[PDB]
């Protein structure tokens, strides 16, 4: 069967494979175009950027960034590692443009999508790179809104300090497609004030309510889903 995402990664059960070389991340050419409050989450759309190397058959192009958080700073990510939840989670969605015609075609195949997870950890540290995103939220307060992302922003500045990863075959968080996940256990550090600003965003209409949390609870791991560690 499909493996529904997200999941708890049990580190003692993760397995090794020579294929798991470090990823080659190439966000030089990445530029955010617009930012949106979809009524569920914050999405930033990108033009440019790709990942390659690692266990990948070829390059996958970057398309979008999603952000998830919780009601409290200590409980906000989608994925867990050994039943530890981080403060929040960024997902970077990439698709197999080499093989498929559009993201919509790519979504239909288990080699179509690769999603990178970067955890957020609230640690009383104002993160100047993450602040670029925070400082756009005032423009997308209502649900189903869009704004130009004008500020210069280098996506590679949100990469964790260490890029070892877990990988498994799961699904997108809305379960509309299979997706291979690349999960970095090392989080990036942010400040409580920064995460707080996401909770000002409004849901779709009773009347709209604050999106105080938008993570999805984890699903059980299928007996035949293997989790690899690089």
């Amino acid at each position: 069967p499909q493996q529904l995402s997200p999941i708890n990664i049990e580190t003692k059960k993760a397995i090794s494979n020579a294929r798991l070389k470090p990823l080659d991340i190439h966000y030089n050419e990445s530029k955010p175009t617009t930012i949106q409050n979809t009524g569920k989450l914050v999405r930033i759309n990108f033009k440019g950027g790709y990942i390659s190397g690692g266990f990948l058959p070829n390059e996958y192009v970057l398309s979008s960034l999603h952000i998830y958080w919780g009601k409290e700073d200590d409980y906000g990510s989608n994925h867990l590692i050994d039943v530890y939840k981080y403060s929040g989670e960024i997902n970077l969605v990439h698709w197999n443009k080499k093989k498929y015609s559009s993201y919509e075609e790519a979504k239909k195949h288990d080699d179509g999508l690769i999603i990178i997870s970067i955890f957020l950890q609230v640690l009383d540290h104002k993160n100047v790179y993450f602040q670029k995103i925070v400082n756009q939220l005032d423009s997308i307060r209502s649900a189903n809104t869009s704004a130009p992302f004008d500020s210069v922003f280098y996506l590679d500045n949100l990469l964790p300090s260490k890029l070892d990863y877990f990988t498994y075959l799961g699904t997108t968080i809305n379960h509309s497609a299979d997706a291979v996940w690349i999960i970095f256990p090392t989080p990036i550090n942010i400040h409580s004030d920064q995460l707080s600003k996401f909770r000002t965003l409004l849901s779709l209409s009773g009347k709209p309510h604050y999106i105080t949390e938008n993570y999805r609870n984890p699903y059980k791991l299928n007996d035949d889903t293997e989790v690899y560690y690089s």
